[PDB]
């Protein structure tokens, strides 16, 4: 329905993350705290940093409980180590409820915080299987769920401005809403269309066709869900298994030939700028994805812009950005650039995850993102891949 309570609520950017007002303690402590559907823990910082102007201090809250258990966090990107134990949590842009949630009280960190990011810490909102130390550690929104009369759901809407924000502007600007316990119909336009979780782990999912300004890539479908692909609010780009970037880069470039790019550019490195206002969006093609449905032999499919996968950087007055699809060894990302083209929601009560045209995705006077369907779509059980 209407959830105007956590309209808004969002604040960030897909570079450097989305994130939400939280309290945490008694009395309460205000932190913010990065969107993460690709990851299973709370953890906040909990010790002086260099990037963070305030953080939880334990010994001020009266209902913290000490778990008297560490937690050592290596990812790819970085790493996070901490103590755990639990608090009272509420969300003030949120449901108007407080729970005991477990927290992890970040001590040590590397390339964790961002600088200028505004966000002192993450709520991983993915499934108790991918949680650490182990799956006993029960997510914050397990907790809530059991706890309160919170529906088993929550969607996102995040926004990219399709410009830079500077400092003082991104602090001020929303940047989206996250529902929790309901869809807000204000957020999107047209229809919804469901993907099945394939797996309550991650936000796992089933791609079964890929497009280029609808030419087929024409691979193996288990291409391009190898090992999994996954929902992930807390990656910035849409990240592709090695082989299918390869073609898709290689049809983009095609697609786009009337001018030529750097090696940079491609890689995701470097910016590419064009006087004020002058982008070429009308070179750059759609790029469709094909999601399984909720129906046998059915399909449905997602369509972005440049506007999406082109992010916005600062360089003077031109227009610049960075190449937001990037290779990836562990699997296909639906990261932040392509969910800002969309409302996504994260039925978990019916274990299914929906995607809409986003009321403030960035598009042009000639071409606008997309969620269509039904295609007839064979055999999309051989898309997932396994072992
Ligand atoms: C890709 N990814 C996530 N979605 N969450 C983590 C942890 C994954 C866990 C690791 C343990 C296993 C399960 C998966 C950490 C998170 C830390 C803070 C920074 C953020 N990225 C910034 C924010 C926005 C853009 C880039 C990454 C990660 O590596």
């Amino acid at each position: 329905g209407s959830f105007v309570e956590m309209v808004d609520n969002l604040r960030g950017k897909s570079g450097q993350g989305y994130y939400v007002e939280m309290t945490v303690g008694s009395p309460p402590q205000t932190l913010n705290i990065l969107v993460d559907t690709g990851s299973s823990n709370f953890a906040v910082g909990a010790a002086p940093h260099p990037f963070l102007h305030r953080y939880y201090q334990r010994q001020l809250s009266s209902t913290y409980r000490d778990l008297r258990k560490g937690v050592y966090v290596p990812y790819t990107q970085g790493k996070w180590e901490g103590e755990l134990g639990t608090d009272l949590v509420s969300i003030p842009h949120g449901p108007n409820v407080t729970v005991r949630a477990n927290i992890a009280a970040i001590t040590e960190s590397d390339k964790f915080f961002i600088n200028g990011s505004n966000w002192e810490g993450i709520l991983g909102l993915a499934y108790a299987e991918i949680a650490r130390p182990d799956d006993s550690l029960e997510p914050f929104f397990d907790s809530l769920v059991k706890q309160t009369h919170v529906p088993n759901l929550f969607s996102l809407q995040l926004c990219g401005a399709g410009f830079p924000l500077n400092q003082s502007e991104v602090l001020a600007s929303v940047g989206g809403s996250m529902i929790i316990g309901g869809i807000d119909h204000s957020l999107y336009t047209g229809s919804l269309w469901y993907t099945p979780i394939r797996r309550e782990w991650y936000y796992e999912v089933i791609i079964v066709r890929v497009e280029i300004n609808g030419q087929d890539l024409k691979m193996d479908c288990k291409e391009y869900n190898y090992d999994k692909s996954i929902v992930d609010s807390g990656t910035t780009n849409l990240r592709l298994p090695k082989k299918v970037f390869e073609a898709a880069v290689k049809s983009i470039k095609a697609a786009s030939s009337t001018e030529k790019f750097p090696d940079g550019f491609w890689l995701g490195e470097q910016l590419v700028c064009w006087q004020a206002g002058t982008t070429p969006w009308n070179i750059f093609p759609v790029i469709s994805l094909y999601l399984m449905g909720e129906v046998t032999n059915q399909s449905f499919r997602i369509t972005i812009l440049p506007q999406q996968y082109l992010r916005p950087v600062e360089d003077s007055q031109d227009d610049c950005y960075k190449f937001a699809i990037s290779q990836s060894s562990t699997g296909t990302v639906m990261g932040a650039v392509i969910m800002e083209g969309f409302y996504v929601v994260f039925d978990r009560a019916r274990k299914r995850i929906g995607f809409a045209v986003s009321a403030c995705h960035v598009h042009d006077e000639f071409r606008t993102a997309a969620v269509e369907g039904p295609f007839v779509t064979l055999d999309m059980e051989d898309c997932g891949y396994n072992i």
